[PDB]
């Protein structure tokens, strides 16, 4: 088990270095994440609005929450919903016009079921939430965290950070030509330059996007090792998992085909 090939081991090699760097970056992003949580949990503008609910207190947690979201720019939508699930604060920001604002429609949400999970929570525990689709494309991944002044809870922070952005943010390296694919832990793929095979779990006629189903051996390896590659004499598969903020694995992916281990040099 290990010969080889030669110019494709040098660089499943190379493939290897940049799965080490990108997850690296995916580990600050995801810190940055929960440190933003906290600021943001803990932010003054909140606690004088949690006192004292007018619309001036408001007014300025909102201007306050949309500078960090204008600032940020990886949210989607950031918001506090009340100990009964009601939003009370909602900030959009758009990073393709880079504005953030507050939205006039808040709504009751303690239907849905990433709330209960929310409920589930220790006070100031940061967890992750499933991804989410928008219009019918554009996913988001959530993030959860309960919120409360003096051990007595409050309310609820939720993030939606968007994916879309970070995965045009981290995931091609120039210098060496490599497209990072990230897949989750169940098998689908949730970042990929071939836009086709994402969302197989949201978007049933996708559903055969899923990569036990499309690479039946080494998809194993994949999810029981923390790193490493496979040729299964098709494709060069290389990977390495991450924990994303869930602590639920992420699988960063470079997969090359033959045609593709024609890696040549300008
Ligand atoms: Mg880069």
């Amino acid at each position: 088990q290990a010969l080889l090939a030669n110019n494709v081991e040098n660089t499943a090699k190379e493939a290897l270095h940049q799965l080490a760097y990108t997850g690296r970056e995916y580990n600050n992003i995801q810190d940055q994440i929960e440190t933003i949580s906290d600021l943001l949990g803990h932010s003054q503008s909140l606690y004088d609005y949690l006192r004292e609910p007018s619309k001036a207190n408001l007014t300025i947690l909102e201007n306050m929450w949309s500078s960090v979201a204008r600032n940020q720019k990886l949210y989607k939508q950031i918001r506090f919903l009340d100990t009964s699930g009601t939003e009370k604060v909602r900030i959009k920001y758009d990073f393709k016009t880079s504005i953030a604002g507050p939205s006039l429609i808040l709504r009751d949400k303690s239907a849905r079921e990433y709330f209960k999970y929310a409920q589930s929570l220790d006070n100031e525990q940061i967890s992750a939430w499933g991804i989410e689709l928008e219009r019918d494309l554009s996913p988001s991944l959530r993030i959860l965290m309960p919120i409360s002044v003096n051990d007595v809870r409050q309310g609820y922070l939720v993030l939606n950070v968007d994916i879309e952005y970070l995965s045009s943010l981290l995931n091609y390296s120039p210098v060496r030509d490599f497209h990072i694919e990230l897949v989750k832990h169940k098998g689908f793929y949730i970042a990929s330059p071939d836009e086709s095979r994402l969302y197989g779990d949201i978007i049933p006629e996708r559903s055969q996007f899923n990569f036990s189903n499309m690479y039946p051996d080494i998809w194993p390896r994949v999810v029981s090792e923390q790193a490493g590659y496979s040729y299964s004499g098709e494709h060069l598969i290389a990977f390495s998992s991450i924990k994303f903020v869930s602590n639920e694995p992420l699988h960063l992916i470079i997969d090359l085909s033959n045609e593709q281990l024609s890696k040549r040099a300008t």
